[PDB]
């Protein structure tokens, strides 16, 4: 998903994602200390700093080849052979964060975790849990279509306080694999010979552009809601695993 400035959601669906997902723990009031919510809005500049950081610097963007932001579940690798994928670097700054958490170095504990949430951000876009890359079979889709969701986002708020809370065990390995299964089940709703055509086509004709769009709106959304709600429930388990229990 797009994350071109660092604190604004306009362009910059990673941010949206999370401040949704913050927005159902708050709305929640049988399960959610809102002490956690205050935490993360008192350290919101180094959240959103790691948010952003994933794509626009080393490591975390791989030299620019941007390997570590997909994994594909059902071989567990990402579309350049040998490189790292996004279930180990995801969980490997989930545990950083909380390890900077318990020694009370709240600045390096939430841009650690501002980067795990970006990579678990990024197994829930189909083409990143399938290896979907821009220069992938239509090339330049890719990114036309992550500048798209940018336009429409706001109209998939989850609006309740219920997120997955406890979706898969206490490793978030299982949260970022979880996600990516369900997010590369939803890739042919977004993804296939209709989409490419009607990309292909759209350079030319204005008709083939919203044709597209429209084509791919409906399991846009459906994805824009599951990655609110797993991401709550990913903040929820950084909190119950490293916030003293
Ligand atoms: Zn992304
Ligand atoms: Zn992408
Ligand atoms: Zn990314």
């Amino acid at each position: 998903w797009s994350a071109e400035d660092k604190h604004k959601e306009g362009v910059n669906s990673h941010l949206w994602i999370v401040n949704r997902a913050i927005d159902i723990m708050s709305r929640n009031t049988t399960l959610v200390k809102q002490d956690r919510v205050a935490q993360l809005n008192e350290w919101r500049t180094e959240l959103e700093n790691g948010i952003y950081a994933a794509d626009y610097e080393n490591p975390y963007y791989d030299n620019s080849t941007f390997a570590s932001h997909f994994y594909d579940p059902d071989n567990g690798k990402t579309y350049i052979p040998f490189a790292k994928q996004a279930k180990e670097t995801g969980a490997k700054y989930f545990k950083l964060a909380g390890e900077s958490y318990k020694n009370k170095d709240m600045k390096q504990a939430f841009f650690y975790l501002g980067l795990s949430l970006h990579y678990l951000g990024d197994v829930n876009q189909p083409m990143h849990a399938a290896n979907f890359t821009n220069l992938s079979y239509p090339q330049g889709f890719h990114s036309k279509y992550e500048n798209f969701v940018d336009t429409i986002k706001d109209n998939y708020k989850v609006t309740d306080g219920n997120g997955y809370w406890n979706w898969k065990g206490t490793n978030p390995e299982e949260w970022i694999h979880g996600a990516a299964v369900v997010a590369k089940q939803d890739y042919s709703g977004i993804v296939n010979d209709n989409t490419k055509d009607w990309f292909v086509k759209a350079a030319v004709s204005q008709e083939y552009a919203d044709k597209w769009r429209a084509e791919v709106t409906p399991m846009t959304g459906k994805r824009l809601m599951d990655a609110q709600r797993v991401t709550a429930g990913y903040i929820q388990l950084w909190f119950d695993t490293y916030g003293d229990r």
